[PDB]
């Protein structure tokens, strides 16, 4: 026999302040792909489930003398909606939305256990150091001590724009590429989230978002908030020149009697 | 002919946490009169708060001539970093651990109800005084994954613009709107050596006050010697300068493989 059954050994993510480390949970599955590199027939979104210290599949994948190129993403999704491009391809859609752990995709190339290529001579692949695709942002809105006591502090139409011009609502991600988020079209209306909530005296509300990584023109993120019917605009120039997948962004807005106290934060990993 | 000048109120508005109208006698206010309209100059005239008014020990008088006044707070005797206030309006801003007594705010005086200050309206207010220093809070945390065999000893916390230098001292003219100027950037940077061991899951926080200055390369470098090893962290998300009245936050979490860096900038944007 010139072929052996492939074994998916491990999967891990090393980017971002809070790392996934080696994935050892059942909760989510791993979607496995094989490209046409070295004349192999392509494999798309093969669902692998963590069982018996490895990632098992209902299907059998074979590797012969040819060196095989594998890619994986996590958490696995059925190839529909924003994941329709994974049915017979390696592209998925990243969409600006409220944070959802199930959508917080990481992806990467597979390599042979102990390095070298994956073939019948070493039919073991690992998906280590997968990178996250989305940029996370936490927005806190606080009713300041000096905010007008007669007003409701009603919050509507939280709007995100690069340089008060536009924002990418959706972008593409090729899980067989290292480009990260690419393509898409920047929308002039920006990303709009309308919670329509009243912030009571001394209280705060926090929203968690996930956005496709994208440039911040002139290093500016504009946030528009309609406070008790009045449209307010905040320019944030201290988040860097782009929203990046490996970083956690924080914006805090405190509404006072005369303005907004703006607190911006960037969390990153600097490894030795 | 002439009348005794009365200081009615003093206030600050430029910071996340505003002082508002200064209504306590903890610190005094230092008042100055320039040579505008041929007045003899007055330097660092101490005013003490009592019953919604700032009473002077010394004498300030005004006649038909419109007088130009400036003030700073907290008042200091004109020595050391305040030596330039003996016969001028310049003081020195110095990089140091945070001290409320050194957290200077300053501004121009105007007549109560607007218009000029003279014998016809001998009442001045020092409202919306601006802070001169940039504040920075540094938190150091021993991460859950930090090597259990090591002490997490912290020494020589060093601050540098673009890993090159830092202004330890700069000048401030309280009669000007320029803010921090001049000074010489020191290649060693600002160094604070707490020499402390951070125990499992604990943190230590230090509060600094720095002269506002550029962050060349839009970068603040923080060097920390961790268990004898010199580590360097580049922070590119604090803006292109450390600005007066803004509050900077830097948090370093020491892990098994590196440093988790959390940076923050707090500012006031008034309508």
């Amino acid at each position: 026999s010139g072929e052996k059954t492939l074994a998916v050994v491990s999967a891990s993510s090393d980017d971002r302040p809070s790392t996934r480390g080696i994935i050892n949970d059942n909760t989510y599955a791993l979607g496995v792909f094989r490209t046409t590199a070295n004349t192999y027939a392509p494999l798309y979104n093969v669902k692998h489930i963590y069982s018996g210290g490895e990632w098992g599949a209902d299907d059998v994948i074979k590797v012969d003398y040819r060196n095989a190129s594998f890619f994986a993403y996590y958490p696995y999704h059925t190839a529909t909606g924003n994941y329709a491009g994974l049915a017979g391809g390696t592209t998925l859609t990243l969409q600006a939305q409220l944070f959802n752990a199930g959508e917080d995709i990481c992806y990467g190339a597979g390599e042979a256990s102990g390095g070298g290529p994956v073939s019948v001579y070493n039919p073991f692949v690992e998906f280590l150091n997968m990178k996250h695709a989305y940029a996370r942002l936490r927005l806190t809105l606080t009713r300041g001590e000096k905010f007008d006591k007669t007003k409701k502090c009603n919050i509507q139409n939280i709007t995100f724009k690069s340089n008060n011009a536009n924002f990418y609502l959706t972008r593409s991600l090729d899980i067989a590429s290292t480009a990260g988020a690419t393509g898409g079209s920047a929308v002039a209306a920006g990303y709009v989230h309308n919670p329509n909530v009243n912030i009571a005296t001394g209280k705060s509300v926090t929203y968690e978002y996930m956005f496709p990584p994208q440039p911040l023109d002139g290093s500016k993120l504009t946030i528009l908030v309609t406070v008790d019917g009045v449209t307010r605009s905040c320019d944030i120039s201290t988040l860097g020149s782009s929203l990046d997948s490996g970083k956690y962004y924080g914006v805090s807005l405190t509404f006072t009697d005369v303005g907004i106290i703006l607190s911006s934060a960037v969390v990153t990993v600097n490894n030795f």
